[PDB]
């Protein structure tokens, strides 16, 4: 009950998606977190995701886009808690001044996704709720939309531990010991062993990978999103208001519909706080911009839904220096496979990463392109310690 096929450290979005495709293949799995995952500590919390086909931070994200949607969809099946809903997504921004929009409509463009294109008092008149100048231009993916991504991993988990996972909660590795055929974890409820690896633990990934000799930039930032008070007749679910992802003059915001009267959740992108997880603050509202950030846009965009704040919350983003993800075996250990570096955009992939995950700690290949996602790519700055 200490050695296994394989232990997965940080059960959180990737970790928990792996520990599902492991399990659901008889392999004898243990997951390891500081926590109990779903959870409130990591990049995980906040009721919802987006989940986007059309990809505006490379249309070489799009198959996994969509192995992760078809994945998203199967879980739906498989579990009681409710895991996505179709609410399609909305991007847009000054009309030639977002490389965000223009690499959407490209990806679109590329993989022949359903897509409406339209432009200034259109997008006004179809979202009632949405108030963008006569010079933006859009792009609206109907058949994508929004993860419940609590509800995401705690389905996963159920299901991994039905088949047979382990989990072992409040439990937080301190440090790893690899060798030619084997992998250690050191914690102190005790010592684990098994054959191979696969590192997964977030913003901790930026302070814990030296552990394994990997020296990688990874920047943590505090990102905080707010729900607030709006007009249901406009911004609800039920009325069609969709989700977004837009880019105006000082950056990128991220919204969602109002779902049963919550509010409509909003998060501004481009900005945070460079923090470390273990000394982050988790209050909303104790730096000025967690509020102010989010009324400013919606002042301008989205009247009404500038109404009462009803609930802030405190996440976090870890990004490596080009924004791309890191999903690659450890270059000196073939057992050893590392996870990181999401940089706010990969909880939608987490379904899709699971799998690849899993294919990588059994076969120490996957099926899968994730060249784009190489750990040793000049863009990271990756080395040894
Ligand atoms: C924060 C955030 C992120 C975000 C977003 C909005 C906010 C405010 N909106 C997104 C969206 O609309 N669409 C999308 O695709 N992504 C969006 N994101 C990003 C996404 O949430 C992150 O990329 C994703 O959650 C990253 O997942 P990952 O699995 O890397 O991180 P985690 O879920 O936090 O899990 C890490 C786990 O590891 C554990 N841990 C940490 N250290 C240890 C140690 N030492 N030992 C054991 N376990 C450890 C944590 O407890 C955690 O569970
Ligand atoms: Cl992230």
């Amino acid at each position: 009950s200490t050695h296994f096929d394989v232990i997965v450290v940080g059960a959180g979005s990737m970790g928990m998606a792996a520990g599902y495709q492991l399990a659901k293949q008889g392999v004898k799995t243990l997951l390891v977190d500081a926590f109990d995952p779903p959870h409130t500590n990591g990049s995980h919390h906040g009721d919802t995701r987006i989940i986007r086909h059309a990809y505006g931070e490379g249309r070489e994200y799009v198959p996994l886009a969509l192995r992760s949607q078809e994945l998203w969809y199967e879980l739906e099946k498989e579990t009681h808690h409710k895991i996505f809903t179709k609410t399609g997504v909305l991007v847009f921004g000054p009309k030639g001044e977002s490389a965000f929009v223009a690499e959407t409509m490209e990806a679109a463009k590329e993989h022949s996704l359903t897509v409406d294109l339209l432009e200034g008092d259109e997008i006004n008149k179809r979202w009632p709720g949405i108030t963008v100048p006569e010079n933006y231009n859009a792009i609206f993916e109907p058949n994508s939309g929004v993860l419940f991504s609590e509800n995401c991993i705690r389905a996963y988990r159920e299901l991994a531990e039905a088949r047979g996972a382990k989990v072992l909660t409040h439990t937080r590795v301190e440090d790893f010991d690899i060798s030619p055929d084997s992998v250690k974890i050191e914690t102190a409820n005790g010592s684990y062993t098994a054959d191979k690896l696969i590192v997964s633990m977030g913003a901790w990934n930026s302070k814990l990978l030296s552990k394994l000799n990997l020296d990688i930039p990874l920047q943590p930032y505090r990102q905080v999103v707010g729900f607030f008070e709006s007009d249901e007749s406009k911004y609800s679910n039920d009325i069609d208001f969709p989700g977004f992802m837009v880019e105006v003059p000082n950056g990128i915001y991220y919204g969602f519909p109002s779902f049963g009267g919550c509010g409509l959740k909003l998060g501004y992108h481009t900005f945070g706080q460079k923090i470390d997880p273990d000394t982050i603050n988790r209050e909303f509202g104790v730096y000025p911009e967690d509020e102010s950030n989010l009324r400013a846009f919606l002042e301008e965009y989205m009247p009404g839904a500038n109404g009462e704040l009803k609930r802030g919350a405190v996440c976090m983003y870890t990004k490596t220096l080009d924004e791309h993800f890191i999903i690659d075996l450890h270059p000196e250990h073939s057992n050893v496979v590392i996870a990181a570096g999401f940089s706010g955009h990969g909880f939608k992939f987490s379904s899709g990463v699971g799998e690849v995950l899993s294919q990588l700690a059994l076969t120490g290949k996957t099926e899968h392109d994730i060249s784009i996602f190489s750990i040793n790519r000049p863009a990271l700055k990756e080395s040894l310690q």
